[PDB]
């Protein structure tokens, strides 16, 4: 009692896309940025080019197509989606160009103009996304600033479906096995149990949250990977970012609960987070707010201008 997933796989000409620079060799394989033209068209579509890297790897060739699998199956407009894919030497995922790249890298080389309608936004963006996963019964399993893609910077989608299990109709949890999953964004239960749902994602979107109001920085930064299951054990969790009304700071400790379904779910976070984000300096205090531009260079605040300086 299960719907058939009718999905289009598409394959793509190698010769219909022109690779033009890579944008990450890491460890992984590569990322590439390229042109799509179909041969048909008139057209010219910006795209990002994912594959190993030149020799074949047993399980990671599996591997690609499992995250292609999951990238056709989703249409969503804060979700990133699957163009196509292209059979080489090695497989090649084709997704749409994110310019901006990853928000965490972003929130971070532009902290000094980043103002409270836009870190709302994403937040209502991005718990729109996960809704949405949730609706498709999927767990991502690996969401964080660094898996969130800007298309503009009032845009953004997620994405890296890596670690992603879609769920059975009356499957309640995925059960894991090994340990490759980022511990500093996992649910309790999931590092004492390896069980993960959909609320256990929503630990993770707390988190995700703490990355972007804290303009990017790295949660528990000192405490190593071992003791975080210790220092959540004790109650402890992540502080309070400076620019943090207690409304907001709130939501991301609920997130944090120890009882999954006590946690809030996806549609609230929306309806939240889009009610402060009518009003966005009630909800967050940033120093501009706008933009900050007469570069005095000092710190100084009875500078006052030579035209505006009378006979003494
Ligand atoms: C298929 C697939 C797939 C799967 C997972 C992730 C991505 N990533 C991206 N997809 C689309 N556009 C990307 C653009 C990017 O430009 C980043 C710099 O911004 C000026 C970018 O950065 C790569 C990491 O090094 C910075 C990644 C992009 C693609």
């Amino acid at each position: 009692g299960e719907a058939p997933n009718q999905a289009l796989l598409r394959i793509l000409k190698e010769t219909e896309f022109k690779k033009i620079k890579v944008l990450g060799s890491g460890a992984f394989g590569t990322v590439y940025k390229g042109l799509w033209i179909p041969e048909g068209e008139k057209v010219k579509i910006p795209v990002a080019i994912k594959e190993l890297r030149e020799a074949t790897s047993p399980k990671a060739n599996k591997e690609i197509l499992d995250e292609a699998y999951v990238m056709a199956s989703v249409d969503n407009p804060h979700v990133c989606r699957l163009l196509g894919i292209c059979l080489t030497s090695t497989v090649q995922l084709i997704t749409q160009l994110m310019p901006f790249g990853c928000l965490l890298d972003y929130v971070r080389e532009h902290k000094d103009n980043i103002g409270s309608q836009y870190l709302l936004n994403w937040c209502v963006q991005i718990a729109k996304g996960m809704n949405y996963l949730e609706d498709r019964r999927l767990v991502h399993r690996d969401l964080a600033a660094r898996n969130v893609l800007v298309k503009t910077p009032q845009h953004v989608k997620i994405t890296d479906f890596g670690l992603a299990k879609l769920l059975g109709a009356e499957e309640k949890e995925y059960h894991a096995e090994g340990g490759k999953v980022p511990i500093k964004w996992m649910a309790l239960e999931s590092i004492l149990h390896r069980i993960y749902t959909h609320q256990s994602d929503v630990w993770s979107y707390g988190v995700t949250v703490w990355e972007l109001m804290t303009f990017g920085s790295k949660p528990y930064d000192g405490i190593p990977a071992s003791e975080i299951s210790s220092i959540l054990e004790k109650g402890e969790r992540l502080p309070q970012p400076p620019i943090c009304t207690i409304d907001v700071y709130m939501i991301m400790v609920k997130c944090w609960m120890i009882d999954a379904d006590s946690r809030p779910k996806f549609r609230e976070l929306i309806i939240e987070f889009s009610k402060m984000a009518r009003d966005p300096q009630r909800y967050l205090v940033i120093q501009g707010d706008e933009r900050m531009h007469l570069m005095d260079e000092e710190d100084m605040d009875d500078v006052v201008d030579a035209d505006e300086y009378l006979i003494p």
